[PDB]
């Protein structure tokens, strides 16, 4: 069934508008993280931005055309330090997966748009992990554990792949000479 | 002076919301142009998307924080063939530089935000050239002149830089073997 005139139609566009702004905000926060010396976090912001582009794309492809008026609130700014940006990003994700998407999914099911309702629910899952990632990094910054841990571990240079073993990432990579900012905890997800 | 409570504050966020959606739409149209076999046009859509990201960034940095409600209409879809996408993109740019930005600049000046008004006016200039580019490519497609002209000229392969001299781009690049889709008119802007 068509979406024309349905509340779901406006909800999809509203989600698209929000996801679109989130993509820009995350890319900006990614640039700020770079300036603040947090390369892994910067790349995480950029990856999240690209994933928001994909949520938006799925939503956009459901629309049938024409201009549609929407009424919604969005974050008017701002770009602060990385810790603050991570906190603000997490808060935005929280609202999306706890309030917005469940509401949109609910209304979709009500109006008879099952496929779309399920897509809203699925996107909410992605947003929750996005929040987890942001909250975890904010915590690392607050606890001063971004580049230092209590026990010896392995740190990988994102720039060249050098692996450093120790309680903390080195001031400079011994292989590529790039600063500590490029190091992350060595991760294996395969 | 602060922007809080001013119409300009809402106009900036509205512009940001629109520029944000345009970035996504242009990236999607860029992907469709690739599928349609128009590499130069695809790269132009991607470049325009990146520039929209920059208009949005300038606008975003003027905001002072907090959640703000906005009321505006946006294109609910859609992704069609490249010619149609170029036409729809041009129409959107036209509205922005003829109606929206001049109005926002006008109101900014009225409320006493000179710097911001001038930024709105400046962005409008960029949008007009964006439209010109889109309209020119739509015309090339309509006239069947994307890869063929009446007089012998030079065609450059965007993939490897090979330069072909003739009335039209070759079916396959003789250097890198990529399809005609990668060719553009050789351009010199320096
Ligand atoms: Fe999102
Ligand atoms: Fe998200
Ligand atoms: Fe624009
Ligand atoms: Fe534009
Ligand atoms: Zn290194
Ligand atoms: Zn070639």
């Amino acid at each position: 069934k068509s979406l024309k005139g349905s509340r779901t139609e406006k909800n999809i566009l509203t989600a698209f508008a929000g996801e679109s702004q989130a993509r820009n905000r995350y890319n900006y926060f990614g640039g700020q993280a770079k300036k603040d010396g947090f390369v892994q976090i910067s790349d995480i912001f950029a990856e999240t931005a690209d994933q928001e582009r994909e949520h938006a794309k799925r939503l956009f492809k459901f629309l049938e055309g024409g201009d549609l008026e929407i009424v919604a609130a969005f974050p008017a700014g701002i770009i602060a330090d990385t810790h603050a940006n991570l906190i603000a990003s997490a808060a935005g994700e929280h609202h999306e997966y706890t309030e917005m998407y469940p509401s949109f999914a609910r209304i979709a099911r009500e109006e008879g748009y099952e496929e779309i309702a399920r897509v809203f629910a699925s996107i909410a899952v992605a947003e929750e992990f996005h929040e987890k990632r942001f909250l975890d990094f904010a915590r690392n910054i607050k606890e001063g554990r971004v580049f230092l841990r209590e026990q010896a571990t392995k740190w990988r240079c994102r720039n060249c792949g050098y692996v450093h073993e120790g309680t903390g990432a080195p001031e400079l990579c011994p292989a590529c000479a790039h600063p500590k900012a490029h190091f992350e905890l060595l991760g294996i997800n395969w």
